[PDB]
């Protein structure tokens, strides 16, 4: 009934990435300390083994995990060890770890690290999240086609000697509808592709959450199964996601539709799955996730031992079955050794914890190149009353020209940056917070 | 003089300038012969297909397979129009006795199983679909090359069998690789924009310059596409030239750990030279479609060494897909076959249309009017020869001739025309006159 | 649905050209070898009939009236190029009983009335022209109230044609929802929206625009009652027809403060020439309301007033014409049966105009009987018909014997053979 | 030959809703209710946010005379402004409860940033919210100039039908030259290859492009191939006059030039001896060298900058009066940047975006900390402060604190755990009357 001011809101003004013409970062040196050994085991990527060499680090490397004994002996020295799922930093070994600065985890799994005891020395700990994404994306878009012309089902036949040309109940994906759970970092990534091969796409989250392209928020799980040729699923494990997919779910979804779980080994129930399969209610699934998976690679390791409807899962038709290869691809495996490596390495040079999985996040703007004299604390304690009135005090002869102190549990991690302060003066802040009671590690970086 | 303003000319002042640009209801109509219009459809066409028939009031006879040769014979001498794929073969052995049949439908692209020169000859004109399966063909590539950048087959029969065997070594994302392109055709340029989609490079080699769709580049050697290609993929018609196209020495051209997809035809790889590549580690995976020797139907032992002698050898190598020639089998490629080949053949029953004829003139004329009362449209196939239009126009010459469409074909031209006023004794006079002129064919009336 | 089911899928040949068609014409003539002969504007009447009379294909665009006078002195014209939309200053049933075919250029100018369309839109929604006309005049009036971003608005397109879907690409592209009404069911491009009445657009538009022919239907169909349904403050334009708006409703709309501003490129009646006081009370009686007015746009007839598009229609009728003359191709014609053929030695093309009687078909292929017809494709207009046929395996002796025969057939409104 | 290996490898969300622990809702100690102070007409959007927050707002459509601004502002814990109110220190020194200002609008000039920020005052903008209006009045100054519109509504409003279709042309094919690839620049691109145009641009930093966009090396590359040259650029000594007369004879016969950035970018006595030697075909300006404070009827004349009288007599020239923002949209969208940044930081204390303070800011307080109090400390950036302030609060646990520094000003937040309301009052006192404190607020 009338014209109107459209719903118009300024954080939708973007830019392009562009060059800054910045200061060139003042390059930081660590007190006391000599030469930094890093230790990486289980076939850390190459790309990792270059920033670190390119720093200047000591770089040990192993293509697997080490012996406990073994282990105890190296991380002696060492002050920072980049690991994967397989090495458990517990207690036990990381009582031992008198100079260890950080960890990186290349992976995203930290489960294998005691991280409440790391903090508890002052160990930062850093993995990588969402370095997947695209490798998990790219593999559903194949399973999709996959499944829709039932390819695996196609070359085992030929492979034995059958010949069985099938157009009945093969599609063409385009013009078939999406139907993604959980419109993540992995969701929002697929979204795109698929929308690019011609599929429709919609999405179920628990967040209002903005689509890219043309995708449509569906507010219930029911319209999104009601409505998907194909449904995936991207969600983390909750309580929430736990068995997530079930019978009545897959009694809601459509007569010879298609059900993919690259996400989580316990998301869907697989036996309900299986069920309706055989019932003809689904047409095909590819799961890149079980309950239970093996803890190393080898012949029969998949079995009813391990997953009880193993033999019956296998013997239908038009399944794919991946080993947990979502993220297995050279890409990725650089992707973490860059972002962890990075990690690692600004948390050592800058002190930067941003990131850090069981750590206070603290950070400060990088000093300019031409501030003389200026050094930046990097003080680990206990987090209790008259920590800060001790540090400062310490610090009152210089002016702190920032500061920023937060805790996480029991720890918390001050970062401060002093000015006009000459080596003697150094040396000197640097014994008087090493005698603090509070203190848990300090570091100085001038 | 005159050619420093002429350098000057095609390169410019600088100046701003032109940019370089660039109802009524059909009647529908009835033939004069009575007792309807049977079709025979084998072979399992498409729903699509059955359901346009039905609607147009033929009586249709479907089958899922082909016939045995002597109850094809029998069945086909009531027949007005069948339908087949590629195994049936209407020879002159078979159409000799087709006393009836107006039209052959090719629901598929090949018409070799069909004499087409004999069957032109008795004036039936054969209809195919050729371009129906392209977006089935794109889509299967893209998914092919992810699954041999990620080994997908291996994992799964692997895991099928019991073998856990997580590998990321080699296994890759196909963002910001390079797909090369062999053959920009129908299907090459529609795999180009996907691809593209996927974050991939592409190149193709084609033996004709084609304007890009996208971003993709031509390159003017195969071997350069060989040189800088991840993926390899063949979408070229078999030619001599094609045949045998990638063989050991296009596989040295190509890049360590590069992949090769032969959904095109069965020939254009020299598959013994493959099977060393892999063998040799050169190419690290493959997809084929297509073979030299594929068996006539489905069944559990057809694909052997019998077949092709080197089954066995390549079926017990890595990262190898193999299908059975289903680029094009989906429910939407079958689907549209379906709909393409049974308008065409509808069209030339009701309308005398023979456009996309792959035997016959191509003619037809726009639709009369629901209200053009007394107007019969004459279909008049005959031999090319002088003087039978003379004869033709003379016959038809008390009536107006509103329009009129002659062209002819080899040895075969097609007539038809439109002529007004016409009541039902004048009409029965004109098919008696043409149906006995020496030139003639077949003839048909329509009212 | 709630199954997973199948998805959706020669240098003889002089030419005369008037009204200054565009170069790109000129050029396609003298390529060909033909003989030009340009002017920039028309020629009085008896100076016309003189360079006609000699004249094979003439040119012209609206303001050239080839009346019966005219043309029945053109003895050698083999047809006519409209270098516009517009062929009724043509008398095309005369020239049709002389053989003479009509062409023109209806979708040339397609593109250049969307953009314009475009540029109204974003003109009127900042009140750009008054803007410039304060300022021009030394007022300084900085005004964001009732100024919008055309992004979020909504565009409702009253025909869906060339124009119409061409403008619905671009809108959506500046980010507005484009809604249309069209008397047909028309496949929408990108996401608009076909709306079932008209009044649905005109209630859900923040803009809207006429695209439609002139016919009784669209005569005034925007009127108070149109006005009254559409939104407090929104935007009316009219490049279609000079018909299609009721300006006094209008001007009524717009002073009650319903509708906001209004461009027009079209009017009832418009002036026949160039000139300084042509656009005033005496054409429409309404002009010196509607000037006094805020935020209007007024344009003379410029929708397609572009190089662009003059470049255009010098191809499209200047290829029209070579064609017809050089393979006797007359798809496209207005005035004339659509006939064409695929365009080796001893070929010739008979292109035989006639009356369409019966008997003729017969008399032709009798006198052509003693050669084989390769092809032959006959088609009628009205009392006019031609016929086209290639022949194989002439020789010049024979063709004079064909032309002087053909010549002689009491049908026989025009021959010409091709060779 | 060649071998196959790792791509070189380079995710986001879509932005999202969170579902976290409800915010602890802060409200200020001494104070009793927030006195909002909006000038000069700002938009509704504005007005609502802080009527929603519970403040108590004043507005007015216009500025106020010096007298009148003074005695308000005694009371008025934050003032929205936009470019008209000059808040010099002589109107500054009289505010004795303002705990920030917004210019809802880009320029900060009007404000004595350096006074106001020397009282503990934080002052907020709006600097990109105009960039979508800017570049449709571009897309459609384009058009109209390629059509010469304004002069063919003029010539009928005045009676006079004149048909032209001569050197009036498509857009689609011509190409536009973007001088300054950034806000408004980028989104104009895109805007213009959908309308069918070929984009250059020249920066002088290396850009991404958007699109199918080129960047080139130089200027004049810029100038030889566009049709379109259009200014989104800073006022620069750099950009002082960098279009004039050497730049036109760089460019085509016949081209166009648009000027919607700043009024000294373009040397205009030069553009109009351009454009009348036929060089230039037409041109659009938004701003000039000087432009009147207020509308009014005879502003823009020969007084005001004395090319007027000619550059007016010119055909195809677009001339508006600074109006590349002045949209409804543009107007509501400052409203809510401004007034939701003001309010984050009586609320909160974050000063993120603050043109003329340290940008400190923490994570909010979850509901559940009871007995968390945040201290809001602006103080002088000297030895010894955080000594003093940290000793104050040492019977208490800091969960986090955040100093940072701008010149002779610096401010601390930080947020201490387990406070009744007889230590708050305790703490409040004792930091307000430590030497280096400039002023001091306490949520709980
Ligand atoms: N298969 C593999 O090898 C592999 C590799 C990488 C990641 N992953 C897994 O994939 C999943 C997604 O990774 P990501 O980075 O995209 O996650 P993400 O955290 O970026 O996003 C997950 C999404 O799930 C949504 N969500 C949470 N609970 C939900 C619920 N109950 N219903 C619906 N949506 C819900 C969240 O709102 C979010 O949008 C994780 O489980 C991750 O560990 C597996
Ligand atoms: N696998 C299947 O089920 C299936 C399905 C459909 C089509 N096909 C086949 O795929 C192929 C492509 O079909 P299309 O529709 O895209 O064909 P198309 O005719 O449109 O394109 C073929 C292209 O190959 C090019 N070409 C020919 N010889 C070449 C050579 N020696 N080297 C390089 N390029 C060459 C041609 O110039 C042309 O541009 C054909 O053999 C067709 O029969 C297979
Ligand atoms: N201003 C100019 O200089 C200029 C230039 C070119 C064309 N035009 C005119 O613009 C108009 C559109 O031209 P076009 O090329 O798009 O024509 P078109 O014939 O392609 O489009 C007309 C459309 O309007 C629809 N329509 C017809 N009557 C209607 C009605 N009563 N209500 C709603 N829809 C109706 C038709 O079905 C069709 O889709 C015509 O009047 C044409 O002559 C003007
Ligand atoms: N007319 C109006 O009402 C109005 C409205 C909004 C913005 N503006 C003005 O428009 C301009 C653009 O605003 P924005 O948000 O895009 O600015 P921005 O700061 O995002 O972009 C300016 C660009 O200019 C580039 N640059 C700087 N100096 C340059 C030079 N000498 N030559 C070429 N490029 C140069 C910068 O690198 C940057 O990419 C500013 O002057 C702004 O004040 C005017
Ligand atoms: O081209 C002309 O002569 C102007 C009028 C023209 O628009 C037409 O009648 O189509």
């Amino acid at each position: 009934g009338a014209v109107s001011t459209s719903p118009t809101q300024s954080f939708m003004n973007t830019l392009p990435r562009r060059v800054s013409i910045t200061k060139q970062p003042k390059a930081l040196k660590p007190f006391s300390t000599g030469d930094m050994n890093i230790l990486l085991l289980e076939n850390v990527n190459a790309t990792a083994i270059k920033i670190f060499k390119d720093q200047g680090y000591q770089v040990e490397f192993h293509k697997s995990s080490l012996p406990e004994d073994e282990l105890i002996e190296k991380i002696k020295d060492v002050h920072a060890i980049g690991i994967r799922s397989k090495t458990r930093l517990t207690e036990k070994i990381l009582q031992h770890a008198r100079n260890l600065v950080c960890i990186g985890c290349f992976c995203i799994g930290t489960n294998q690290v005691d991280l409440k005891y790391a903090a508890s020395k002052g160990i930062a700990v850093f993995n990588s999240p969402f370095s997947n994404s695209r490798s998990v994306a790219e593999l559903v878009i194949g399973e999709i086609i996959s499944l829709a012309r039932q390819l695996g089902d196609r070359s085992i036949e030929l492979h034995t000697g059958t010949w069985n040309k099938v157009a009945a109940r093969c599609w063409e994906v385009r013009g078939k509808t999406l139907g993604i759970i959980g419109y993540g970092h992995i969701g929002s990534q697929l979204s795109v592709l698929a929308e690019a091969m011609g599929l429709h796409v919609l999405y179920y989250d628990i967040v209002t959450i903005m689509a890219l392209g043309t995708a449509r928020q569906v507010s219930t799980l029911d319209e999104l199964l009601n409505k998907s040729d194909f449904v995936t699923l991207h969600v983390p494990a909750t309580p929430e996601t736990e068995k997530m997919l079930s019978a009545p779910q897959f009694a809601a979804m459509k007569d010879g539709a298609y059900v993919i779980n690259a996400s989580r080994g316990t998301v869907v129930d697989i036996p309900s799955l299986i069920q309706a399969v055989k019932a003809n209610k689904i047409a095909g699934a590819a799961l890149d996730v079980y309950p239970h998976e093996p803890a190393k690679n080898g012949e029969g390791s998949f079995n009813d031992e391990l997953n009880s409807w193993t033999s019956e899962l296998v013997s239908l038709p038009n399944i794919i079955l991946t080993p947990h290869i979502g993220g297995s691809t050279e890409e990725a495996q650089s992707s973490i050794g860059i972002e962890v490596a990075t990690a690692l390495s600004k948390y050592i040079n800058e002190g930067n914890s941003v990131g850090s999985v069981n750590f206070p996040e603290v950070s400060l703007k990088s000093l300019d190149y031409d501030q003389e004299n200026t050094v930046r604390v990097l003080y680990i304690h206990r987090n209790v009353p008259g920590v800060l009135k001790t540090v400062n005090d310490i610090l009152s002869d210089h002016n702190i020209e920032k500061q920023f102190s937060d805790s996480h549990g029991e720890i918390a991690y001050l970062m401060a940056d002093i000015s006009s302060v000459n080596q003697s003066e150094i040396k000197d802040i640097y014994e008087k917070l090493n005698q603090t009671s509070a203190k848990v590690s300090i570091r100085l970086l001038y």
